[PDB]
């Protein structure tokens, strides 16, 4: 019938320092865990790391970002994983 794999990519973006950026990756089915990295390690939620779903749209909202959380980011789902940097400034 169908896989459970990534059906929409991430973009890479540059924010200026101190500004929000996000990143927002489309899977197949409903329920699936958020399973964000960045540069290989789990994110976990924080004041910082806000991880948002909705429905099948998966969305890592990075806020207040500062030089160091230029990196870059992973979503992982099925056999499949994406990635995407980010630049801050
Ligand atoms: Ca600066
Ligand atoms: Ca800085
Ligand atoms: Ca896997």
């Amino acid at each position: 019938m169908e896989t459970l794999h990534i059906t929409k990519t991430m973009k890479n973006i540059e924010v200026p320092e101190t500004k929000t950026a996000s990143f927002e990756c489309e899977v197949s089915h409903f329920n699936v865990p958020s399973m964000w990295l960045k540069n290989g390690v789990e994110i976990e939620m924080s004041e910082k790391f806000k991880i948002v779903v909705q429905g099948k749209l998966h969305q890592l909202i990075i806020m207040n970002t500062s030089t160091e959380d230029s990196a870059e980011y992973t979503f992982v789902c099925g056999n499949d994983q994406v990635s995407a940097t980010l630049t801050v400034t």
